[PDB]
């Protein structure tokens, strides 16, 4: 992605909280193909640090079973994009999020192929409106989708 | 699906040979989920009868091997609505075609709640024009698809 498809001055600590994943869509189908896709994760909470990194608490299915992870991803020199510093490196890139309703972003494997990117329309509460369906609808118009999920 | 929203004079002996199944999308995501999920079979070949009826060669995962199926779409009272008559029952619902590019259809399982339906872009040969997955994304705005895969 470039630099200027991410979210120009995010505070990392206004995003603090609940979130609830609404939707996914991915570069690549078998990034997001069975519930055991490595990037088939539903977001929980965003914790930021004081030190500006950012904790991500996932749910995963995992056996049958719906675990929990908790994942750093670390500040980088490019404000909205983070660093999850694993032996397998991923990085975490915010589209745009108005704080108080929805949040965008994406997952980026670079150490693979191509561009094997996942991104997921985030929204802070159930209710019953598709502003930020809508603005991930055109988010994702720039890029080459090849999955793309819905929930309910 | 209601009487007017699929194919008009259809004839079906013209749809006959090699298909290829472009693209995918469902009322429900456990539809196409994984690789086994049911509806989710991958379209070779068309072959009406001479009685009018409709013979489908499929490629569906199963175990970790390609397996082919056979199944017959018998006709109905109403033009470009098939049934498979099997013990869970099944309409193939022919929504457009130019018999010469691209071929749209859905399946639907009227035996389960709502509305489970799941519909496919076909098209007779690889070649690289979008004017198939244009024509999908339009017959399926009136739809609420949760899950849209795309093939390479």
């Amino acid at each position: 992605l470039i630099v200027t498809q991410t979210m120009k001055g995010l505070d990392i600590q206004k995003v603090a909280g609940t979130w609830y994943s609404l939707a996914m869509a991915a570069s690549d189908i078998s990034l997001l193909d069975a519930q055991s896709a490595p990037l088939r994760v539903y977001v929980e909470e965003l914790k930021p640090t004081p030190e500006g990194d950012l904790e991500i608490l996932l749910q995963k299915w995992e056996n049958g079973e719906c675990a929990q992870k908790k994942i750093i991803a670390e500040k980088t020199k490019i404000p909205a994009v983070f660093k999850i510093d694993a032996l397998n490196e991923n990085k975490v890139l915010v589209l745009d999020t108005d704080y108080k309703k929805y949040l965008l972003f994406c997952m980026e494997n670079s150490a693979e192929p191509e561009q094997s990117l996942a991104c997921q329309c985030l929204v802070r509460t159930p209710e019953v409106d598709d502003e930020a369906l809508e603005k991930f609808d055109k988010a994702l118009k720039a890029l080459p989708m090849h999955i793309r999920l819905s929930f309910n």
